[PDB]
């Protein structure tokens, strides 16, 4: 049925991959359309289907979502992963928004010039030691529990998963002295939904 | 209910858009500047930027940091945040559509003396004919004096104060919206944001 959601975007990780994870941890089946070609991106435009002419876009529930902030507060509110109100709202998003400047430089490091990368790389490496995992260490430290906020499974947890996944291509070293990271990316792994996502042929996309 | 506490350097910056919003809303606020190394290393000490970041908003016992967080907590709490899940969608596409825009014009002056005429030309061929069709066609296509809703959001506070910012970038490029240029000046006569671009309110000046 037009009920699988659509999502509109280059046959690369970039701003997608995201709204990729929260659907599948979600369990919700969802089918891509790939920009392989000027063509495929003048059609989306002359169809009026990109608000401001760019991709991600995803069709959902009638609508055509641009903007990934917009596209994934919306599947999460949607599939009760974006907590039970707005006090459990604004934790998730101060942490998710830490997550997202830190995937931010990540996803810039090729633009910066050949030399600058290495520097750039270094600096992002110190940040993900010294500010970023002892920051989220200490929310689960904190509290106990076996999820970020609300003592259940939310966006906050498969955002931060996604990063540790990414943080491990860069330095495998950087999450070792963070044992409930360690056991945080355990247990979100091992959810049904989330390992069948993560084994090759899913739809998982490459570095 | 206290007043919500407003941490962050005097200027604009990324506390702007804030202030624009709690204002609009009739709350009233307290503003803490950073003014020297020893201000921000005590916030730090004290352990209220969970990032070691500012902007940071001391409201409802939280120390909340990240723009986004601090902005959909307020925009929620004060009800321009749309009515259901369907128009925080629409709301969310248009103000991250804005939050582009300004991020532009924010890293504008970042820019080496030289090549910053390039990037100040493709922001202006942006607004007129990417940001500013898109907001006209979405007032048009309804009719009405609010984007979302038939009712005051944060979509047309943050727009607004985009409008403001682009005039003072350059005033022609908003000649050819005039559902814009409404838009404007309606949202700018109600009575809270009439007060707010008075001189004298915390609305912070520009930087020439």
């Amino acid at each position: 049925m037009a009920e699988k959601p659509k999502l509109h975007y280059f046959n690369a990780r970039g701003r997608m991959e995201s709204t990729r994870w929260l659907l599948a941890a979600a369990g919700v089946e969802f089918e891509e359309k790939f920009i392989k070609s000027a063509e495929d991106l003048d059609k989306l435009r002359n169809d009026g289907y990109l608000m401001f002419q760019q991709v991600p876009m995803v069709e959902i529930d009638g609508m055509k979502l641009v903007q990934t902030r917009a596209i994934l507060n919306y599947i999460a509110s949607k599939y009760n992963l974006y907590g039970k109100d707005i006090k459990e709202r604004a934790l998730i998003d101060m942490y998710i928004e830490g997550i997202a400047d830190l995937g931010e430089m990540i996803l810039l490091l090729p633009v910066c010039p050949p030399e600058e990368k290495d520097a750039k790389l270094a600096l992002i490496k110190e940040k993900i030691k010294n500010r970023y995992f002892p920051a989220f260490e200490k929310v689960l430290h904190h509290h106990g529990q076996d999820y970020l906020v609300g003592n259940k499974l939310s966006r906050a947890d498969i955002h931060l998963v996604e990063l540790l996944y990414y943080v491990e291509e860069l330095d495998s070293s950087l999450i070792s002295s963070f044992p409930l990271l360690k056991a945080l990316k355990t247990r979100i792994s091992n959810l049904p939904t989330v390992k069948k996502f993560l084994q090759p042929g899913s739809p998982r996309k490459p570095p």
